[PDB]
């Protein structure tokens, strides 16, 4: 259920502000980073809401007039698109299938066209949506630099060590508008995503429901995102996702909700929550240890089925043989 | 259509001694060795059956008699059924699948014990069969090492030469009663066939028509050997069996019939033509070369399917396990 804000502002956010799936969910464990509970969840990859890491502290105060004062004069990435979908796709890949036609369209613009793109929809009423996504660099300025630097690397370095991660791979400045949907997907690296401004639903589902949720193959441009359309799912072709449970939760400025690397997540700004604002933090996994215990995890079956498919496209010459090869294979055979 | 036996002798065989089928077949060409379209479809991997090559001419004389009392005092394998189909098993891979009980039973015995014992059969009218098979080795006697040497190594080894094959692996020596089949299959090598007694109607499919015989799978102990039955296909699982067409031809003694690695084969000993007796020659292939050019040949394609099943029971950890991932690869992503 919804939190109630300090003060007695009333609650933050209301269930009429979240869309309506087919899926039952169960709720994502808020807790204190100084719980025990919360660093075993971390620890056997589970996810859980922190709600005290002060992670992006200095970053709170962050709104537009701030960053675009602030940010510098950098390029940002920012995606239009007709639906509130902002399914990603890979540029690189789009060779493979020249028949896919992004609904989201890419357009590199500076910080203060994005806001002022934003207020032009806004004073025209329109429909048009946008979604900022763009990787924190050197560009940025002074100000924006010591906010940086305020984040609290000692607790999240400190959780690199314990879990034998790799090295910070990226920080993604987000910013969408109320009703913004990434749809559902998986990420190869671990996240701790750290929200700023507005409330976010995250619907996360384990590695082992991959049968449930039908990810296009890996040479298809949206690689490790779900083929389902959540708001029209076709069970003729996606039947197991009728079987699909979800782990919910709704993060506000200053939760960090750990999204461990291979989870499904399904992220959207809450409808008429105005614009939402987050910063996420990716990490290269532990390495994969050289005595393999069996039995393995729901990952490591994900990772094997996406090395047959890479190998089985380089071997073929041709990505596109892919499916044809495989269906050879177990037509009679195996099924 | 049947040859005629010199001498006016009459047709050697006549075709109520072949069994039915539901497929259509065309015939394999008979050529003399020297005919330079037999050269060229051993260059590009097809069948042919070469009349002259003399290739075992010292073994013609060969009657069980003769080889019981000079083929040695050596173990011979020999396998019993009470159906006509010989299917082979790996004893090897036996373990994977507990649950598979083969049809036909490997004694090990003396060469006169073979004898013996289908002498019995005979007398007794009995229905049991048997299909002796087992490689030559070194403990035959010095006249049957006299046959051996007499073969013609001088044109068969110019054919492994020519085609860059590897060594010999083996002779196989196979002695079976009529009636007897051995059923759909493809071996891993290069196979010189060499018939000696009796007339065995082989029928041959390409590599292409994988998709129509349903191999078992790699790890089974009938890997390489068709799931269907030749004699009750069933067209529910095995629909493209619909779509197989053979190439068929009988050898009799002094033939010869080149088996392409990788193509299949059925072999059956003619219906009340008494036993048959032949001696195969396995050379593994030819190395495959450091560039590989595209378009990728069938076989080549088989050899792929083969490591990916191979690799996934080892990453796996089971067999058993390779099926499930595979239908969970491809349901609702790449069907
Ligand atoms: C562009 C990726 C951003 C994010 C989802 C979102 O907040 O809309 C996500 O999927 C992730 O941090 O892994
Ligand atoms: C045991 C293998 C023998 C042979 C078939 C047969 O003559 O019954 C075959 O399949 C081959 O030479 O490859
Ligand atoms: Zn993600
Ligand atoms: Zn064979």
């Amino acid at each position: 259920e919804p939190r109630e804000e300090a003060g007695a502002l009333g609650p933050a956010w209301d269930e009429s502000q979240l869309r309506s799936y087919s899926f039952p969910t169960r709720p994502i464990p808020r807790l204190s980073q100084s719980d025990p509970r919360a660093e075993e969840l971390i620890e056997n990859e589970e996810p859980v809401v922190l709600t005290d890491t002060n992670l992006v502290y200095p970053a709170l105060k962050w709104d537009l007039e701030y960053l675009q004062e602030n940010i510098g004069n950098g390029d940002f990435s920012v995606y239009s698109a007709s639906t509130h979908k902002f399914l990603y796709y890979d540029e690189k890949k789009m060779a493979n299938f020249q028949n896919f036609k992004p609904r989201s369209n890419r357009e590199e613009m500076k910080f203060h066209e994005f806001v002022e793109k934003l207020q032009d929809i806004q004073q025209r009423g329109g429909e048009e949506r946008l979604y900022l996504q763009q990787t924190l660099n050197d560009t940025v300025g002074r100000k924006i630099v010591m906010d940086f630097l305020g984040f609290n690397w000692n607790w999240i370095n400190k959780q690199q060590g314990k879990r034998g991660w790799g090295q910070l791979t990226s920080n993604l400045l987000l910013i969408g508008m109320e009703g913004n949907v990434t749809p559902a997907h998986y990420d190869e690296q671990q996240n701790f995503f750290a929200q700023i401004k507005g409330y976010k639903r995250c619907i996360l589902f384990p590695p082992d429901q991959f049968e449930c949720l039908y990810p296009y193959p890996v040479h298809h441009p949206c690689d490790r995102q779900s083929q389902v359309d959540f708001d029209n799912p076709d069970y003729e072709r996606f039947p197991n996702f009728q079987n699909v449970v979800g782990y919910e939760t709704v993060v506000g400025p200053g939760d960090v909700l750990y999204i461990p690397m291979y989870w499904w997540h399904h992220i959207e700004s809450l409808l008429n929550g105005g614009i939402t604002i987050t910063v996420n933090f990716w990490y290269k996994g532990a390495p994969t240890p050289k005595r393999i215990e069996y039995p393995l995890k729901a990952h490591q079956k994900v990772a094997i089925m996406r090395n047959i498919e890479k190998m089985l496209g380089e071997a073929l010459g041709n990505p596109q043989e892919v499916g044809p090869l495989l269906n050879t294979m177990i037509k009679g055979r195996y099924n």
